[PDB]
């Protein structure tokens, strides 16, 4: 009686499990003792799961909240919620419960599911709850009784929603479609085991999910305590036999400071990809020198396409360099710079605002329309089609060779100069004892670094630095506090 | 310079020259003398115009008219528009000089094109002009210079612009969704030869192309001048060896009535697709008699999505059939029928208004917000995600199996009785004498009918049918006047 997607449709379920096919008793993934779970065997668990939810009644689009980090059973619930037409609404379960409930109220899901070792306690009785484990899907309260309507699924059907309340809504079309087109650019093959540092609720995580999965390779998941320390990390990525790291710049940052001789020692690793903000260079071009048969990737975007563009970084990184690449769209992919009278900017080396062209596109912000009309904005250079554009939010300019640079938030930009935080921390970074640095604007310039003469690292500043880009203070700090996303906190080192 | 579509990317070029690699010398086009015209020929031509279209200096999105019927030339230049991202504006050279002065006007196009020996002679200076050829095309006066902003072409980029002044904006990922989906059906095979008869600026043109292209198979362009007589159309069937025969239930009127005996004859058709229209029951059983090997399939939809569904007929049509079904929406596509207060209708036999979910949809009219905001609306049994569906302006109800009957459009539907004009004109075609019959309201209903005592007509109406549905007046026409595109001109006879 459930509808189910078919295969010809563009939906995450048929384009996942492709391999269970051509490939049935090859590894999706790896985990550690050091298993493995075929092709065959995830389908298995992914069809059992959906047999399960489709006894629930639930209609197409009828929301699934899961809460999970990244484990064969939470991709296999994803997947029988993708095959039902159900989005799934992934979730930490790091997530505060405050910041849950707030989701909860706005989203109105049909079902909470969580692993059965799980531990989220307090979910409202409109909420339907279930755990998911070997055993199966076992259903806790059921949801409330409903009138299916929707006869069959489509590609534009939701996939999945991203709360952080804004919800990003993505189509099976438009994460499909970003599947392709990174498919396209052979960045792995199937005999490669990519490990993914992720939260679940990051869409960063959904990215090396569907690249593993599309192309018959191996997910090796990396989990957040593996990940804090990093001998642990590191004897993690040399159990599992990874070839590729994904993750953000900051999973690096213990190991390159405590263990960069182990780090040296992962023979096996042959790519690194990094995204959702710039990569300190001194840092990168440490874990290039320790690592010269990594090729390392700079990925740049944002929930709302997925992702725009996946650029290698330059092998060795000129020592002078100020900022790396952010490349060339995806193939089906354009960017437009637009000047802040609304105009296209063809100059070298002028910053306009990112409007994308992208065949990923979300559908919209989650009871937001106004929210919506302010970012999914008529094409300006095609305005009166009714095709829209990204604008992105972001800064970028050109070089000579028309790549792109990425320049900083629009919203987040001394003395009649803009600061470019990263050439502040680059100085820092470079002097004696100074493992890490983040500078940021309270407008008075603070730098927080982890080590000291504060007066010899300003003069040290000072040297190569115009006055406007000298701290004003210098406070030394334990650690570079991160976002559950893996993100440099500013607003939390903004407190102190 | 210019840009020119990526193979990976939906776009019509790739997608209609496919078979150029796998097939070339393969026939594309089948014209009369009958000549033919290979794939690996047709994308020679459409290279040859490809390379003099870029030489002009458009920009991606810059708006070409094309005014031609189809032809192998037209086709060719539509796809190298298609390739360098000019979306097309197709005009049929039959368009009134008024009529094309206001798409003129409102769609401000860089470019007009016409074949060598067209007969356009009133364009204004600040359009570009050009003919096209065997010789290649000829500029004429050269479009006004700019700059190019477009780096790369995407799917979302315009394919066409179908204006009637409304213009439906297609991309190219919506039409090659629906020649994705309709190849799903194997509806034809790359051995067929479909005679096509619709104009060019007519959708229902462009799926002939794209469908008998993207298949492999042979186009058979019909001209107006051979449709226009029975005998005539016939030889060219005949000559021509079409296997498909497609176009507006209307093409077959004149042959029914003057020339069933050599219908009978065309021993090579072995389908008919008919669209955009109902078929008269009676007119419907003669054809299917007449030609017992051919499939008969009814396709339904709108302009705003290309197409929807496409119903093969039953075998033979049941003598007390009321109404054909339009079946079930194409893999991809759904249908939910909303009533008057917005809700869903699941009640068998209950009609409500096809909200149409689809990966076929336009991107919006033509400089015409307001207009589009009324039709590609928020999802009713979804709206807080931003997804649109079409609001179809059609009525229709599901029969015990969820199959859908047409039931006219929501705006144009005696004594608190709804009329059904089919039926009136149903029994008039069943009268002695009777060779066609259409039934209007003026509410007064009138009916023209080709053939005389009225009383008798009157009386035999009124054996069967309520009195609500007895025709006031019934007037004897010597032809149904048709519209350019071929459907029943009520307008026209509203006037007399
Ligand atoms: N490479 C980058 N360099 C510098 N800044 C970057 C970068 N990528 C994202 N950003 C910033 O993060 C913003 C996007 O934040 S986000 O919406 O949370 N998305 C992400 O962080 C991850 C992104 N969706 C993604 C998914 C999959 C593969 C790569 C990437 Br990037 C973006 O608009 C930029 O401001
Ligand atoms: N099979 C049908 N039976 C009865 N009515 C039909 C039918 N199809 C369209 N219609 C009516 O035409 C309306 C659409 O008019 S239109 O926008 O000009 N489109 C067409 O007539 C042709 C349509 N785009 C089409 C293209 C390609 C293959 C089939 C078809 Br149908 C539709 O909304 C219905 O009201």
């Amino acid at each position: 009686r459930a509808a189910r997607a078919r295969e010809s449709v563009d939906n995450l379920y048929w384009f996942m499990l492709a391999a269970a096919n051509s490939a049935p008793d090859t590894p999706a993934f790896v985990t550690r003792g050091v298993r493995t779970l075929s092709y065959r065997e995830l389908r298995t668990r992914v069809d059992d799961f959906a047999a399960a939810l489709a006894e629930l009644g639930l209609d197409v689009d009828d929301r699934v909240v899961l809460e999970a980090n990244v484990t064969p059973d939470a991709v296999a619930m994803l997947l029988a919620c993708s095959l039902l037409g159900l989005p799934f609404i992934p979730v930490s379960p790091e997530t505060p419960s405050g910041r849950l409930r707030s989701i909860l109220d706005t989203a109105e899901p049909a079902l909470f599911a969580q692993a059965e070792d799980g531990g989220r306690a307090d979910v409202p009785a409109t909420v339907g709850t279930a755990r998911f484990g070997a055993g199966g899907l076992r259903v806790e309260r059921a949801p409330r009784a409903r009138v299916r309507h929707r006869r069959e699924i489509v590609g534009t059907d939701t996939a999945y929603i991203i709360f952080t309340p804004k919800g990003v809504v993505m189509s099976h079309r438009s994460v499909v479609s970003l599947y392709r087109a990174i498919l396209e650019q052979g960045l792995i093959t199937p005999e490669d085991r990519i490990a993914t540092t992720s939260p679940l609720q990051f869409d960063f995580a959904l990215f090396d999910i569907g690249l593993a999965l599309g192309t018959g390779a191996a997910l090796v998941p990396v989990p957040r305590e593996e990940l804090n320390w990093p001998r642990r990390f590191l004897a993690f990525l040399g159990d599992t036999g990874a070839t590729q790291v994904h993750g953000v710049p900051s999973i690096w940052r213990p190991v390159l400071r405590h263990e960069p001789e182990l780090l040296a020692g992962l023979d096996r690793v042959r790519g690194i990809l990094f995204g959702g903000e710039d990569f300190p260079l001194p840092e990168l071009r440490h874990l290039q020198g320790l690592l010269p048969h990594a090729r390392i990737v700079n990925g740049y975007g944002a929930t709302e396409s997925m992702a725009c563009s996946f650029t290698e970084v330059p092998r060795p990184i000129p020592s002078d360099l100020e900022r790396l690449s952010i490349g060339f769209p995806l193939p089906g992919f354009d960017v437009s710079l637009l000047d802040e009278h609304g105009r296209p900017v063809e100059e070298i080396g002028v910053a306009g605002q990112i409007h994308l062209r992208a065949p990923s596109m979300f559908s919209g912000y989650w009871d937001d329309p106004e929210a919506t009309a302010r970012v999914l904005v008529s094409d300006p250079l095609d305005p009166r089609s009714g095709r829209t554009v990204l604008r992105s939010g972001d800064l970028a300019y050109r070089g000579e060779d028309g790549e792109l640079y990425f320049a900083g938030r629009v919203d987040a930009q001394i003395r009649g100069n803009r600061v470019e935080p990263g050439e502040v921390e680059r100085r820092l970074l470079e002097f004696p004892g100074i493992s890490a640095a983040v500078a940021l604007l309270v407008p008075v310039l603070h730098a927080f670094v982890v080590v000291f003469d504060k007066a010899k690292a300003r003069a040290f500043c000072a040297d190569t630095l115009p006055g406007y880009m000298i701290p004003a203070n210098i406070v030394a700090v334990d650690d570079i506090p991160l976002t559950v996303n893996g993100k440099v906190d500013r607003a939390d080192l903004a407190t102190r």
